[PDB]
C-alpha cells in the first residue's frame, strides 16, 4: 500500500541553505501574567526550560519560486518539493539548571529516615518546598506536528477518577513531563498542591514515540533524538484522607502510640541529576540520510515540523529592585522577580525534488493527501499554538557562506 | 543425545511480520482491591513496575496457515514451525522512580552515625517509612515459560526456620527482588512489617539462569538481556528479640548505660540510582541469529513466552479528589489516591521453517516432546497466570508496511 | 562573496616556534585592593579562577623578519603575514576547587525537605554562605577578541521587574564568566548587592556568543575552540523580601491561620559543578589547527593573535594567616586571615609563514574585508579593552626540535 | 644544539633484568615519633600515602660488569651506558582512602546552608574534625631527580596591606615530601602562622606539585623520560576561618546591616576536598610500561649509571587502627585502652635495561662535555648526597635470563623475541 518516497520522488543537485536569526523566548517561569482588567492579553508570557518548542517552518513554494534556470523539470508533467538533508538546533545559553516549587506543597512528613508515631496531620500542614526537575533532552523532525500522550480523567468500591490515555497534538508552550508523570494534574488533582505551580494547572505531556512510529506514511517522526534522567531525592507522603486504606492483611494493627495509622500516600521528589557539555544533543549538524520511515524527509505543505525539549539550560535569573534607598539592609525595600529566557538558532540545508506526475503517482498522492494534489494546481492547524518561522526569504543558494552550509559540504565531499 | 535444531530444520524464504497493539495495565502499585464483599471478583489489580511480565504469545499454526503458495513444501513428508528472528519490545511510558513504603515498618534506630546507649523503650517502635527500589531491567524470549528461584520455609540451637531454595513458574505479576532477596516474605517474615507492602506478603523470584541456560534442548532462553543497579542509602536495625546472640568473644561486656546490649540485626534500604535513556533496553531491535543453546528460536507449539522486567518506568501517579470544595484549604476536605501504568507494544518477525519427517528425526522429536507430533497429525500451563497475546489474525508478510519489518529488511541486506 | 583563505593564501614550507615564559597571576580571588589614594591605582588585582584569561599576542612583523634567504618570494607583488597551526596552552598549579560566598547573602528558608508554616521575617535575614561555582572550561583561538553575551538592564514601556536586554560585548581579561546564575549585570539587575557572592554581585558574569562568532562571514574569531561545562544543584533556598509577582489566585488554595501569610515563592538554586578530573582536562595538550570551520584557515591578521581561557578546575584559594601577637594559648584576636589565589599559563605556538601575491582582485577583496591590512602592509582601536599582553616579537625561533610543542609538531606533521 | 640521544647512542641486541624484592615503609602517617636521645634519632617515621616516593636507584657500571663476551663493543674507542626500555611499578597491600585531621582544627561555622546572625563570639572556637585528601596518582621517570614547585613566604617593600609576599619556588622534591592535598602546594609552615588551618599531617610541612612545565621545556629531558598523573577532587562542606578578617569586603559589594547583622561575620571561607572514589580500573601501576621513545631528546639513557623514579599513590593511604589493652577488666573502659594509627606502604620496582655502546670521537666528546663534563670523567677518558631519596641498589640484581622473571616474559611477549 505505503511505498517508500525514494521511488516516486526524483532527486536533483539543486541546494539551498536556509537559517532562521536568533529566537529569543522571555517570560516568567512559573505562571503567564495577564494585563488587567483584560483578563485576555498577555503581558509576560510563561517562558519556562520544560517547555515543548514546536517551531512550524514555513517553506517557500518551489514551484513559484525564482529560480536562476528552470531547465531542470518541466512545470507541465512535474511538481517540486523540498527535502530536508541538513539540519541543526542552535542554542545560545550556557548550561545551569532551575527550580520550581510551591509555597503550598502538600507535603507532611519526610520518611526517608524517621517518621515515628505518633502522627496526624491538621487541617492545613501545606510547606513552601521546591526541587529540580527530571533531565529531559528531544529533538523530533516531521513534516506533520507531534502526537504526545497523557493521562487524564476518564469515564465502584473506589472513588478513585478514571484514568484515561489521550493522545493530542504537542503545541508550543506545552509542559513536559518532570517525574510525576505525564498527566492532566489540573483535573486529577483537585487540591491543587501536589505538585508545583508551574504544572499543578497545567498538562504535562511526552511523545508516543511508538504512535507516530507506527503511521502508514512515516510523516510524523522524519527522525529523532532523546536523552532523559532522573533519580529520587527524597522521600514524602500526602496529608489528606487515605482514600485507598491498606489491607488488613498487609500489617499488624498497633496500639497506643502507634494506635493511628499515618499515611501511607508516599509520594518522591525527582531530580535531573548534572548537566554536561559532553551529553548535548544541539549545536551539532544531523545529516537526515536515510529515514527509518517511508517519508524520507519529503516536506509536504512546503511546511516542517522541529519539536525542541532542552532542560539543560533552565537556569532563572533572580532580578531585584531597590524600592526605597537606605543606608541599612531593610527586606521590604526590595522586590524580587524571577525571569527565564531561551535562545534558539535554527539552520537547515534543503535539497530541490521533483515528482514525474504519473496517474498512478497522482492515485497515490491524492490517498496518501488530497491537498498536495491541490496545492499543486495540477488550513487545520491554524487552531494550535506554534512558534512559526518564516523562512520564505531566508533561502540561499551559496551554503559556503553560513556554517551549516560548510559542514555540509565537508560532509558530502561537494 | 540433543543436537542443534540447524541440523534439522530447513529454513526457507518466507517472513511474516506480527504486531501486537497498544497493551495498557494501569492498578494499584500496592495490593490489589476486591469487590466487597465477593473475595473472588478484583476490581482493582495490582500494577507495579517490579512485577514480572510474563507474555504468552500465541501463534497460528503455520500448517493451517492460508499461504498463497504451497509449492515450497511437501506435506505428505515435512511440517511447518514458526521461528523468531526479530523482537522489539515497545516502552511508551516517560523514564521514572516510583517509591513504596509501610506505614509500621520495623525500623528502630538509625545505625549510620549516632545510635548511643541506652535503648529506647516500648513494645511498639514501628515508623511510616519509605524507599526506592533496586533498579533492574530485563527480558527473556523462549518457547517455555522462564524458571525462577526463591527462598522459601523448609522442614527441619536456633528456632530460625529451615530455608529451601524453591524453582517454580515465573507468572505475569511475580514480585521482582527489590533489595532485600529473592524470598518468600510471608511464609519467612511473620510480623508483616519488615519490608514494605508491596512485596510484604508476595513472593519475589529471580530467573534461575543457571538452570535455564543447563537445560538440555534450550527451549527457555533463546535469548536474554539483563542490567541491575543498587546501592545502599541507609542502614538500620529491627526491633523484637535477636534470635541469635553474639557469643561473648566478639565484644567486651558493658556497663551502666550500656548494661543492655541492643540488636545487631541491621538491615539496608536499596536505592536503583539513576535511570538514563543511554542505559535503556528496550525500543531497539534484537536479531535472533545464533542461539547459545541447541534451539535456534523455533517456537515449537506455535507459541511463545516473552519476560520483561522494567523498573526505569515506575512512576506512580498522585491522584487527589475533592470532597467538599471550600474557600480554604482543609486536608479531610480532599482524598489521595496512588496509581500505576505500564505501556507495551510488542513486536515480532518471523521465519517459516520445514521439517522433513525421517524416522529418525520423528524419533528425535518424540523423545524431545510428543505433544509436537502429536498435534502436527503425523495443556498443562492453563493453572499458571499469564498475559495472553493473541497473534493468530495479525500475521502480515508485507514487512515493509510495519517499524520492525523496515528494520529487519535493513538488517538482512533484503 | 567570501572566499576560504586557502584559495588566495600560498603556504610555505617554512615554520616557527614561538613560546613564552612563566605566566603569573597572584592577587585576591574576591576583589581587587587598590590604595587609599586615588581610589585607581591597584595594589592587589583580581584573580580569580572564575575569570576570563584574554591573552593578545603580539606577533613580529614577517615583512620586516629577518630571515636568512629571502628568495622564497617577491616583495614588490606580495606581502608576508603568519599562520597558526599548532597551539598548546601549559597550565600549572594543581587541580583544585575554591569556593566563593557572601557574608550577607539574601537566603532566607532552606526549602528543600522542611519549610513549614508560619514563618515570621525579619528586615534584615542575610546569612553568611558560601558555595562552589559552576565547573566551566573553555578555549578560544582567533584573530580577533571574542565576542560575549550577557543580560543587562534595558529600556522600554505593568509590573516594576526591570526590563531584560541581551548585550553584545568584547570579553575583556579579567571578566566574570557565568557561574551557575546565569550571564547576566549582577550591578543593575540586583539592587540589594546581596542575592549572589561577592565576587560577582558588583560585577558582569559573560558567556562565549558561540552563534555570533561562528556565524560571522569571514569567520575571524574563532579557528577553533573547546569547551566543558558542568553543574548540578546542591541546596534549595528562597530569597527574602517583597515577592514583586505574587502567585495567580488560580493556582493554589488560600491558607488560613498559621497559613494565612503566604512565603515567598522567589527561589533561586546553588550551584555546584561536581568533580574535576585529569582526564576531563583540556589543556597542557596539543591542538593542530589543520582545517578550521570558518573560512579564515588560521590566518592572523595583523601579526596579532587572541587567545581566550576559562579554567576553574585550578580555582584553589590559598589561605594565609599572619599571627599579630605571640602567646602561649590560641587567641582568635591574634591572627589575621588572608586569601589569595594564583594562575600560571605558559603560552606555546608554532606558525607557519604564508605569503599573498597582491593583485588587483585580491587587494579590492582584502580592502573591502579590511582596509587596516594593505595599509600596514605599506602597498588600534582594540586599546581602549583591557587585554593581557604576550609580546613574542623577540620569541619566535625556526629551530622547532628545541622546544616540547615543536617536537610534538614535527613527529605529527612528519618532518 | 641539542640532538636526539637516537642520533650519538648506539643500542645493542643486549638485554638485562633489574628487580628490586619488596620495599616496606611502616610508619605513623600524621607526624613523626622521636624518642630518647631525641631530637635527631627517629624510631617510628612518618609514612604516608600523601608523600613523595623518589626511588634513587643505583645501577651497575657496564664498563666495569662482567659480561661473558665482550666481543660486541671496543674499550678503546667505545663507552657502555644502560638504557631503560621497561618498567613495572608494583604496589601491594589493598586499595584504600585514609583519612587526617586536626584536634584543633580553625573552623567557625558550618556555611553551606545556615549561619545566622549574630556569631558565637569565643578566642579559642577551633574544633576536632578530620577529612579525606584530594586523590593524585602519579609517576616521573628520569635520569635527574624531579623539580617541583609550592609557594612560600616572599620578600615584599617596607602597601596598606600585611598579607604575607608570595614566591614561587622550585626545588628537588625529596623522598617523604608531601604532595598537595587539595589546599594547594605551598608552605603552610611559614605561610600559616596559627597552625591550625590545615591538619596536622601538612600543617608544618610543605606541598609540592610537580612543574611539569619546567622538566618538560628543559633542553636535554634528563627529568621527564615518561610520566603519568590522575587528579581528582571535590568539595564537601563548606566552612569559615576564624580570627581577624585581614582585607575586609569594600563597601561597594554589600549593603550595611543593623541589630543583629550589625557585626559582619568573617569572609574567610576554605572548603575540605575529597578524592571521591577508588577503582582498579583507575590504577597507574601494577602495568609494564614500555619506554620506546620519549618525547623529549633522551631516549631513556641512563646517564651516571642512576635513575630516578618518583611516585605518589593515594588509592592505598589506609589508615589502621592499633589498640592495647593496658588493664584487663569484665567491663569496657576508655582509660584501659591505647589507641594508635599506623600506616604502611609496599612496592616492587622492576626494569628491562637494553645495553648500550657510544663511539666517543671528539664530535660526541665536546657534545657530552658540554651536556656533562662528569660523564666523560667517570668514564676514565655527588650533589645528589645531601637530598633525601629512597635507595635501590640494583648493582647486584642484575640478570640476563629474562624468561626467569614476569616483566621479562611480558618484555619478551612485547618485542616478539
Amino acid at each position: 500500500k505505503v511505498v517508500s518516497t525514494d521511488e516516486y520522488v526524483s532527486r536533483t543537485s539543486i541546494y539551498y541553505y536556509a537559517g532562521s536569526s536568533r529566537l529569543l523566548a522571555v517570560g516568567n517561569p512559573y505562571f503567564s501574567i495577564k494585563s488587567p482588567n483584560n483578563n485576555k492579553k498577555v503581558l509576560v508570557p510563561k517562558v519556562s526550560g520544560l517547555q515543548y518548542r514546536v517551531f512550524r517552518v514555513r517553506l517557500p513554494d518551489p514551484n513559484k519560486f525564482g529560480f536562476p534556470d528552470t531547465s531542470f523539470y518541466n512545470p507541465d508533467t512535474q511538481r517540486l518539493v523540498w527535502a530536508c538533508v541538513g539540519l541543526e538546533i542552535g542554542r545560545g545559553q550556557p548550561l545551569g539548571v532551575g527550580v520550581s516549587g510551591h509555597p503550598y506543597l502538600n507535603k507532611f512528613d519526610d520518611t526517608e529516615t524517621s517518621n515515628r508515631y505518633p502522627a496526624q496531620p491538621g487541617s492545613d500542614n501545606r510547606e513552601c518546598l521546591s526541587m529540580d526537575y527530571k533531565q529531559t533532552q528531544l529533538c523530533l523532525i516531521g513534516c506533520k506536528p507531534p502526537t504526545g500522550e497523557h493521562w487524564g480523567k476518564g469515564v465502584a468500591a473506589t472513588d478513585c477518577p478514571p484514568l484515561e490515555l489521550f493522545n493530542s497534538i504537542i503545541e508550543d508552550g506545552d509542559m513536559v513531563d518532570t517525574g510525576f508523570g505525564c498527566m492532566d494534574f489540573g483535573t486529577l488533582q483537585a487540591n491543587k498542591s501536589d505538585v508545583p505551580i508551574d504544572i499543578c494547572n497545567s498538562t504535562c505531556k511526552y511523545p508516543d514515540y511508538l504512535k507516530m512510529a507506527s503511521e502508514p506514511y512515516g510523516d510524523s517522526l522524519f527522525f529523532f533524538l532523546r536523552r532523559e534522567q532522573m533519580f529520587v531525592r527524597h522521600f514524602f507522603n500526602r496529608a489528606g484522607k487515605l482514600g485507598e486504606a491498606v489491607p488488613d492483611d498487609l500489617y499488624i494493627k498497633g496500639s497506643g502510640n502507634t494506635a493511628v495509622i499515618q499515611s501511607s500516600a508516599f509520594f518522591p521528589t525527582p531530580s535531573g541529576s548534572i548537566v554536561t557539555s559532553e551529553s548535548q544533543l544541539f549545536n551539532k549538524p544531523y545529516w537526515l540520510q536515510r529515514a527509518q520511515g517511508h517519508n524520507n524527509g519529503i516536506c509536504w505543505g512546503n511546511q516542517l515540523f522541529v519539536t525542541v525539549v532542552d532542560t539543560t539550560r533552565s537556569t532563572n535569573m533572580t532580578l531585584c529592585t531597590e524600592v526605597t534607598k537606605e543606608g541599612t539592609y531593610k527586606n521590604d525595600n526590595f522586590k524580587e522577580y524571577v525571569r527565564h529566557v531561551e535562545e534558539y538558532d535554527l539552520q537547515f540545508v534543503f535539497q530541490l525534488c521533483k515528482i514525474t506526475l504519473t496517474a498512478e503517482i497522482m492515485t497515490y498522492i491524492h490517498t496518501m493527501d488530497s491537498n498536495i494534489l491541490e496545492d499543486w494546481q495540477f488550513d487545520p492547524l491554524n487552531k494550535y499554538t506554534f512558534w512559526e518561522v518564516n523562512l520564505k526569504e531566508k533561502f540561499s543558494a551559496d551554503l559556503d557562506q553560513f556554517p551549516l552550509g560548510r559542514k555540509f559540504l565537508l560532509q558530502s565531499g561537494l
